[PDB]
């Protein structure tokens, strides 16, 4: 009987440490169970946040492209009409110097004419 | 020994399943803390993009007004030749002109004095 008192005993404490440790292990389960949760929804909003970025980065990479191939045509009109500016520009200034000196060019063949319009008179 | 045959199968009955808890328990642990441990890479994965995908859009922006201001540039620029051109263009124009007026007015005076 008295050897039927520590082995009984002994069985009790197999049960205490069997609970006292699942517990032991659930405890720090949990532990992960939260941290798990946290991985899973940190995952979640990056994540979400990436499609919030390339969406808003794709209307403003194709819309600044396309208003930016807009500046590139006007870019390349400017230039040009600055081109027409520059012929005509010349052009008339020829007409107006040739002229200015056509009237010189002339006064040779009526300058001599008046030392001899006199030869007469 | 059926008394013997009995509480000894229920003893061990329990025991059994006194185990089987912490080992399917335990085996469910390692579990966690394994995913726990594939979303760190897979946040630590999304934080490192969106640092090399944030320091791409720097230089693609950066490089972008460095853009606007050499063509800024480069068109008003273009504009003020244009109209630094038309403007004095004009000056010589009727300086020019008044010199075709004493010549065309000079050529008739050849013409009244001869």
């Amino acid at each position: 009987l008295e050897e039927q008192l520590n082995k009984s005993l002994k069985t009790i404490a197999s049960q205490k440490a069997a609970i006292e440790n699942y517990n032991q292990l659930k405890e720090d389960y949990n532990t992960l169970k939260r941290e798990l949760s946290d991985r899973d929804d940190e995952v979640k909003r990056l994540r979400e946040d990436i499609a919030k970025e390339n969406e808003l980065r794709t209307k403003a990479e194709e819309e600044a492209d396309k208003l930016n191939k807009e500046v590139e045509d006007l870019t390349a009109s400017l230039f040009d009409e600055a081109n027409n500016l520059v012929a005509d520009a010349r052009m008339e200034k020829y007409a107006i110097e040739i002229l200015n000196k056509r009237l010189t060019e002339q006064l040779r063949e009526k300058d001599m004419l008046l030392d001899t319009l006199t030869l007469q008179l």
